[PDB]
């Protein structure tokens, strides 16, 4: 509860306001020009008769009085720019408006009315009190008056122009910016363009809170550049595929992996495979085989042992964090890392991960940092011939796993990637999973890299397959793209891997061109990945920049559909979803609109 | 254009008020308290200069001025009850805060945020001239100021209370209603202010009411009322879930239809279902038997002639239209309207249907009137005492239906529709039904109606349908809660239909309460749809009011959310998915700017 007066030819209307209401006020604060008349003596030493208050005293610096447009525009710009200040980050401020003449009255009941206002009163005396103890004497007998005139919510969305800069270091006339009256501006040309062209108020769908700018609309609107690389890295994403094995394989990450292991140096650490030469942007197309021997010196090889595991995990979401990423989904193999004869099972080894993931999400949590919530996916690998067996026991885990009951990471489902081909296709274990959707889970598949249609089909038809991967070759199956998409079936797409794995983008030699922006025009929910971040050497950032000359003819608004599809195709629980919404749909907010200044 | 001015002790405030537009002003009000230091004569002297000006004089009766809350609010009803008497008819009016003191000052500027000023603007002078003399050197020498913060337009549509609630200008508050209808939006909002749930907002949909004034913005999220059922009568619908056969029940609508046939011997005139206390608002449950015996006047056995089927369904688009509705599917049976002596095949009775819906639909279109746009769903229903063979049949003919391609009206989907005591749960028809999703088509289903919610999960699975039918008892089942939420199946349901076959509150000996508040907040796709409209006697607006009742507490974001449900689940290209909330967004923004008591 944040007292805001206005303060004119009266002092006396700041203690009537303080003890107006009969519980009181945690916080008063007060606004004035630069009147010399005004004595801060009283207000002082009344405000320190009660020390569990806090007094603050603004001072418009440079105009004592208004005098001519120019000087009612600064002063209303101060005004604005100190109201800004004085917002409870959460609650709303109760303002008193009995200080001053009619005109600074006047703003400050319309800066409370747009930025919004918790109590908005009068405080009016007969007597005109004057002197301290005849204050309290009013009180005693009650000829001191309070009138509310209402509470208005107020503008939701410009309360947030705070961030666009709650103050600039002592404004001055030579370099002042009346930016909130851009604010101002702004909200006058969307409602005059709303009110006026029937055809253009028809068009307004994409992520919700498009009420942004229209110069910002319509730089949104404009093909995306290579030199937005700021922007998206500002911009929180998500990351709906991402390989926890494949993390630390190149550069000092390993250095850092081995430096911390339960063992000591049973673990080659010299030892590495020889590097491609061109990385991320090798101009030369290969496939498989290499790309899987550049991660060996990761995975089985490294993760056996635990200290090196959680040392994986800290860098993995210290990596997540550090690119804005606000929530993603980790593909990890337990089987592949538990070790019989080390007392270390599959089912310790998914523990000990949900553990420290858990732990991380709540220590980055209670500080109110930007925490990225992190959700783990068990990857149902095809080893082809050893222990098909294995390939149920995967199943059970996950079964076994997400109803451990507590915990703000949980496992929430399963995947079906391994050595895709024609027998590997999805109909052959179509048999088991009859179980995994009985008990809640969710079900991916990777398909469409080397299978056939039918292949995918059955998938989608048979395992009830809620997304899909890589799958670059739908346009040769119009049914196929057509029951996709009215399915809501998202897909999910690896630029960066793809683009090692196949050519396009100019490389050399290859004609072949990206589906993705006939992929988004015709409603397929494509998710941009990244797949292995250490192998493919980049992150969700760098693949958005090669987004622009990989599928040219992109523009912002279609990154911000990509992130909405993202956000939609995740397996999440309904209400934790709409928290995701919200946070998502503020920060958007927040950063086009600070993005645009520069 | 009319200006409106306040003053207080000054009287010199109107005349340098009325030079603020250079051109000249032509009619021109004041309001002011009954304190006799204000001068009238000087005004009139001014206004009778200048003839072509209408002057008139209104004071607050009985107000000399305000000295506590009391004279307060009393001067506040006086002031808006003035001002909506005001209001010139299509043009905002003028406004100035040169004159009165900060009581009236925020009063008419939160009157003019409120009901909205083409200019709102301030007249302050160096000089402060008493008397004519002065003020013509005053503003000769620039010495007078004309301040502005701009255009206010504030709600464009806040003018209806005029007619809505009766003027009354000779009156007290102690006498009565101060603001009562502004009193009632105050309140109202101030509690919805300290009760809001974004959970239940930040699911905002059709991103323009973004941009409604912050008066509006709240409004909706009160909890509906009975009173605002003229307001859902404007409001776009959806309707998905509209048998064609009961559209013609009862009333001159069965006159009509009966009229329109080729012969007139052949029509069964005789029957008249029997009338059922409290019609649509049933005071008994009624079984189903009851239900379809009261709707046998109709169906087939009267629409077997080519007129009358033409007639019956030039009648429902018509009458369907004036519901302002948008977009609908309407359930037809064409083999239940075939017979063979006359040539009259089910393929040339679904021909015939979709050729007057699309002529219907051009008609409507060339004139530029709000066409409604219609799609058809075949209905497989369970081919009573045995003979399942007719199955494949309706199958097959939606097939051939589909592959038309050429038209407006399309078939998107087929249906399972019937009675459940053949225990019909996805395997029992199984045995032919894959097929239908290889060709592209949608499959809804009305199962679970009665019985235990089991084969519910194979509807899901085995036949993948998109759509569920009632399914009422649904809560029972968390297990099937988690799987439809997450597998984004939409429901349809009719309140009026549930209400009447099964009871509900707040009928006595029933205490049973509707779930559509709990399903809206799981996150449910829910649609409410009419079922047979001829059958329950009530169109979408009367089942979409009778929320209120069967679900207190629900808001108008529910509503709206409802709203774009039935967008969402519809069995829709894309492309005409964006094109429909082009317009539903724009048409929506509309209704809820001149929604306010309409
Ligand atoms: N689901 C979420 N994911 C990530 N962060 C969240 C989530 N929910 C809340 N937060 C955090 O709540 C905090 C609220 O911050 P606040 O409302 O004060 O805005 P801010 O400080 O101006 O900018 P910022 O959002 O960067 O903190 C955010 O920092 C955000 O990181
Ligand atoms: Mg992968
Ligand atoms: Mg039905």
């Amino acid at each position: 509860r944040v007292l805001l007066c206005s303060a004119g030819h009266s002092s006396m209307v700041v203690p009537e306001a303080f003890h107006a209401v009969p519980e009181g006020f945690e916080e008063v604060h007060v606004f004035t020009t630069d009147s010399e008349k005004f004595n801060p003596v009283v207000l002082n030493d009344f405000f320190h008769s009660l020390p569990n208050v806090r007094f603050s005293i603004t001072k418009c610096h440079g105009l004592a009085d208004i005098l001519n447009e120019r000087d009612f525009e600064f002063y209303q710009e101060m005004l604005w720019q100190w109201y800004l200040t004085k917002m409870p980050d959460n609650e709303l401020p109760y303002v008193c408006l009995s200080g001053g003449i009619k005109s600074m009255s006047a703003s400050l009941q319309k800066a409370a009315t747009l930025f919004g206002a918790q109590s908005v009163f009068h405080v009016l005396a007969d007597n005109n009190p004057r002197n301290i103890e005849e204050m309290f004497d009013a009180l005693q007998k009650g000829q001191i008056h309070f009138i509310e005139m209402g509470y208005e919510p107020g503008w939701a969305a410009l309360r947030r122009l705070k961030k666009i800069l709650p103050i600039n270091e002592g404004c001055s006339r030579d370099n002042f910016k009346p930016l909130i009256s851009k604010s101002i501006e702004e909200i006058l040309s969307n409602v005059k363009i709303m009110a006026s062209d029937t055809g253009k108020s028809n068009q307004l769908p994409f992520p919700s809170l498009a009420i942004l700018p229209p110069i910002a609309q319509q730089w949104l609107q404009l093909p995306l550049s290579a030199n937005d690389g700021a922007w998206i890295q500002n911009l929180p994403k998500v990351d709906l595929h991402c390989h926890l094995g494949g993390f630390a394989t190149s550069g000092s990450l390993l250095d850092q992996v081995r430096g911390a292991a339960s063992e000591p140096d049973l673990i080659d650490r010299t030892f590495s495979p020889q590097e491609i030469a061109g990385w991320p942007r090798s101009h030369k197309s290969i496939s498989l085989d290499k790309y899987m021997e550049l991660g060996n010196a990761n995975g089985s090889k490294l993760l056996k042992d635990k200290g090196c595991l959680i040392r994986q995990v800290e860098l993995l979401y210290q990596s997540l964090v550090n690119d804005n990423v606000a929530y993603a989904e980790i593909r990890c193999s337990p089987n592949n890392y538990a070790d019989k004869n080390k007392n270390r099972s599959a089912w310790v080894v998914l523990q000990d991960i949900n553990d420290t993931f858990t732990r991380l999400i709540t220590e980055a949590k209670q500080k109110n940092q930007f925490y990225c919530h992190v959700n783990l996916l068990v990857i149902a690998s095809r080893k082809f011939s050893g222990d098909l067996s294995d390939i149920s026991k995967h199943l059970a885990l996950a079964i076994t796993a997400m109803q451990q009951g507590e915990g703000v990471c949980r496992i929430v489902g399963v995947d079906l990637a391994g050595f895709e081909n024609k027998e590997t296709r999805a109909s052959y274990y179509e048999h088991d999973f009859k179980a995994v959707h009985r008990c809640g889970l969710a079900v991916t598949a990777h398909a469409g890299e080397n299978d056939d249609p039918e292949g995918i089909w059955q998938a989608v038809y048979s395992l009830h397959a809620r997304r899909l991967g890589h799958a670059l070759n739908l346009l040769e199956a119009p049914d196929l793209m057509r029951t996709v998409i009215e399915r809501k079936i998202g897909v999910e797409m690896c630029p960066y891997a793809n683009y090692q794995i196949k050519g396009f983008a100019p490389m050399p030699n290859f004609s072949a061109l990206y589906p993705l922006k006939k992929y988004l025009e015709a409603g397929i929910l494509v998710s941009v990945n990244t797949d292995n971040i250490g192998i493919s050497g980049a992150n969700l950032s760098e693949n958005l920049l090669i987004l622009a000359d990989l599928c040219p003819g992109i523009s912002r608004m279609d990154v911000l559909t990509i992130i909405r599809n993202s956000i939609e195709t995740a397996f999440i629980s309904h209400d934790f979803r709409m928290e995701l919404l919200k946070f998502f749909d503020r920060k958007i907010y927040d950063v086009c609109l600070i993005s645009i200044k520069n």
